[PDB]
């Protein structure tokens, strides 16, 4: 939905509840930053244009992201 398209509701929502998803690392759920990795290694495939998704968002949790196991 936040890579979707232009109508725009929820979109700093949106990245609200992203960085909320790191936390479940200590708790094992393995996908939970990897589906926000591939969302976001999708956010950086295929557009290579926009600081959509927004990129303040986009730019920090890509740091953790790296330094992970």
């Amino acid at each position: 939905w936040i890579f979707n398209t232009e109508i725009f509701p929820t979109v700093k929502e949106k990245a609200a509840i992203l960085t909320k998803m790191l936390a479940f690392e200590i708790r094992g759920e393995p996908s939970l930053s990897k589906l926000f990795y591939e969302i976001v290694l999708k956010l950086f495939d295929q557009e290579h244009f926009n600081n959509t998704e927004i990129t303040v968002r986009m730019e920090q949790p890509f740091l953790v992201g790296t330094r992970v196991e």
